[PDB]
């Protein structure tokens, strides 16, 4: 009985990527989900708040002061479902969806792709439920009643991790359905592929990695594959090409 609707979808960008990156993902996959999936921002911008209105939140800055409004935005959403992404992630909001029935309704879940404490890589997204992110709040908002000496030098995943496993006593669920571009993606394939929650694109250890697949679109149209991908997923899209 969990809907798409239970879900809070957070994406963090910045102003000198609205043009390079997040309309790519305009077109793409916040098309398919725009109702759950909130931007958030830097910058006022005329295009991106033309096709988001209010889902378009320009910050004017423990955690992050982007990923403190990610997470104050989604607890004052009241929804069950929390899942970070980066500008460069790609959502498979249907695979999500199944993924997140698996777990039990009254249990604490943090699930996502595990690195070393155990934390989800934030690259690869991850999501939480409502009631274990009312419990991390004290450290998340670096309150006046808690120790965060250890929160104030670590990344936003990190820190994430480290609330709920070393503050709260919970543990990473890992799944192989979150993926960064820390990883070998040319393993994932048209037959693997949409099973997939997230995807990624970009340069890690001097190569560009991204999926396999060998269309609809060139390389050169199309060098992340997220329009490919999307074709794939979903060939009523009428801008796709045959390729
Ligand atoms: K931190």
């Amino acid at each position: 009985e969990l809907q798409l609707g239970d879900i809070f979808i957070a994406v963090k960008t910045t102003w000198a990527f609205h043009r390079s990156r997040l309309d790519l993902l305009l077109d793409t996959w916040v098309s398919r989900i725009r109702q759950q999936t909130f931007i958030f921002t830097d910058s006022p911008d005329e295009r991106l708040q033309e096709r988001l209105g209010p889902h378009l939140v320009v910050t004017q800055c423990a955690l992050s002061c982007k990923m403190a409004a990610e997470f104050d935005a989604f607890l004052v959403s009241g929804l069950r479902w929390f899942c970070h992404v980066d500008d460069d992630n790609y959502v498979n909001p249907k695979a999500l969806l199944q993924l997140l029935k698996t777990f039990p309704q009254d249990r604490d879940v943090y699930v996502g792709k595990p690195s070393l404490f155990w934390f989800a890589t934030g690259g690869a997204g991850f999501c939480i439920n409502r009631q274990l992110a009312l419990k991390m709040v004290p450290w998340a908002s670096g309150s006046h009643f808690v120790d965060t000496s250890a929160l104030i030098r670590l990344p936003d995943d990190c820190t994430v991790g480290y609330i709920i496993e070393c503050k709260l006593g919970g543990r990473l669920q890992p799944s192989p359905l979150f993926h960064s571009h820390l990883e070998t993606l040319q393993l994932l394939g048209a037959a693997q592929l949409p099973e997939q929650v997230t995807l990624s694109y970009g340069v890690f250890e001097g190569k560009l990695n991204v999926i396999k697949l060998p269309g609809p679109f060139s390389h050169e149209e199309d060098p992340s594959r997220f329009r490919s991908l999307h074709c794939l997923l979903y060939p009523d899209t009428p801008w796709c090409p045959l390729l």
